[PDB]
């Protein structure tokens, strides 16, 4: 048993980058990596679809507001097609390192996350920041809904 995680979002947001970083000196395009989350092992199968579904990860760039709105629409779309079996959905604002070209604030993303029933987190593939945390939250979010 593995946890299938799909990566969604607009082009160039850093979907391939995050998946690539997640794996990951081990031994299991799809990326497989076993990780210990809260003392409990869990195998993840990261799916970079654009290159079933236990969870969906919607990635957007904080330096591109267009990808942010596109994320909201995808979140709405997923909702209106998957019920119940409401698999956990995580909103990810990638490219947090680019603090000059940022068009979306941390609060703005966290706001739309909570109102649209999403898990929020900002990551930086370039800096390997919150990348781990993201996939640890995914596993932690998948469980929360047996
Ligand atoms: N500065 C910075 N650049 C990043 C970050 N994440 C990704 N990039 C850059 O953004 C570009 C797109 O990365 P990529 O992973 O291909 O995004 P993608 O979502 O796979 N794009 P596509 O839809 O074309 O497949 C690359 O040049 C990559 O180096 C980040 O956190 N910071
Ligand atoms: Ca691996
Ligand atoms: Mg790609």
């Amino acid at each position: 048993s593995v946890y299938k995680v799909l990566l969604l979002g607009a082009p160039g947001v850093g979907k391939s980058a995050l998946a690539r970083i997640f794996g990951g000196v081990e031994d299991g395009h799809t990326y497989d990596r076993s990780i210990v989350v809260d003392g409990e092992e869990a195998s993840l199968m990261v799916y970079d679809i654009w290159e079933m579904g236990d969870a969906y990860v919607i990635v957007y760039s904080v330096t591109d507001k267009g990808s942010f709105e596109k994320a909201s629409e995808l979140r709405v779309q997923l909702r209106r097609a998957r019920q119940t079996d409401d698999v956990p959905i995580i909103l990810v604002g990638n490219k947090s390192d680019l603090v000059r070209s940022r068009e979306v604030s941390v609060d703005e993303g966290r706001a739309c996350a909570v109102v649209f029933d999403c898990k929020f987190i900002e990551t930086s593939a370039a800096l390997h920041h919150n990348v781990q945390a993201l996939f640890e939250g995914v596993v932690r979010q998948i469980r929360l809904r047996r």
